[PDB]
């Protein structure tokens, strides 16, 4: 069940336990949780930001709710204030929503960066590794996770009713298996140099190395990209969806105007830690893949 549909239409309403169970079981099983009627409205003063020209240097404007810092956009103070207010509101509403929906995670949900993506996808072209029209799990070379989960909330806020077209691939375990023969260890000492040189924020654990390998090699495997099991789904304007994007194989084909909020979650906070990419990889390679892993007995 690659996509599980939910009826909630409000960012603040509570959920029954039955729905909460459906959500956490589906999320940890690698399904997309889809809320077709959960729209994120914009203020009239914010409608002018539905314009790709606000991006100045990147493809995404980003906000850190922890430090209240806005990046990727230039402009006058009042416009940066309004744009910060938009992404701050998305951070607050998605954070509240996740705490209503996933009480099992308690305070282990750690907010990370917000993004606003106003560039139309179909006009994109880049290196194969960054080509997000290729199925992948998320792994960022500059930002290792140390095994923590990448949990994202997405909202399509296109004002012309245009959907956001995704493809959703096969289960992580199948992906990992398919690509395993292609995986290779890192060159001795290399990850330490990337850390020493500031190329990576923190140290790239073995887990992060292998997720990058999956990410990259998977994107370069053209036969896999063409022939592997995958479903195409259009997320309508005014909808929201929630995904462990380090686990759900995904790709975007077209669309414009997306709000996205990233959260991090430690593996030990999961209901079924054994379903995590970390544990699956540690089982497949029979080794500990993150060095400061808490030790248990
Ligand atoms: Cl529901
Ligand atoms: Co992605």
């Amino acid at each position: 069940q690659p996509i599980i549909q939910f009826d909630a239409e409000s960012w603040e309403a509570e959920f029954t336990q039955e729905i909460q169970d459906k959500a956490i079981e589906g999320l940890e099983s690698g399904s997309v949780l889809f809320f077709p009627k959960l729209n994120f409205p914009l203020l009239t003063e914010e409608l002018k930001f539905l314009d790709p020209t606000w991006v100045s240097g990147a493809k995404n404007i980003s906000y850190d709710p922890r430090s209240a810092t806005l990046k990727g956009v230039e402009g006058k103070s009042e416009d940066l204030r309004l744009l910060s207010g938009l992404l701050k509101r998305y951070a607050e509403k998605t954070a509240a929503f996740l705490h209503l929906l996933f009480p099992f995670y308690g305070s282990s949900l750690k907010i990370a960066r917000t993004s606003f993506r106003p560039v139309e996808i179909s006009g994109r072209a880049t290196s194969a590794r960054k080509d997000d029209t290729r199925l992948h799990v998320d792994a960022f070379p500059s930002s290792p996770t140390g095994g923590e989960r990448i949990l994202r909330v997405f909202s399509n806020i296109n004002p012309q009713g245009k959907p956001r077209s995704w493809r959703i691939g096969e289960p992580f375990q199948n992906y990992l298996n398919h690509l395993l023969p292609q995986l290779s260890p890192p060159a001795p000492g290399k990850r330490f140099l990337l850390y020493l040189f500031g190329i990576t924020k923190g140290y790239r654990s073995l887990y992060d190395h292998y997720m990058l390998e999956l990410h990259d090699k998977g994107k370069l495997d053209l036969e896999y990209q063409k022939n592997s099991p995958q479903v195409a789904f259009d997320f309508p304007a005014g909808s929201t969806w929630i995904v462990f994007t380090d686990q759900v194989l995904h790709a975007v084909d077209k669309g414009q105007f997306l709000l996205e909020q990233t959260f991090h979650l430690k593996v030990n906070a999961l209901k079924h830690p054994e379903k995590s990419p970390l544990k699956l990889l540690e089982t497949a390679l029979n080794k500990k893949l993150v060095s400061s892993e808490s030790f248990k007995l």
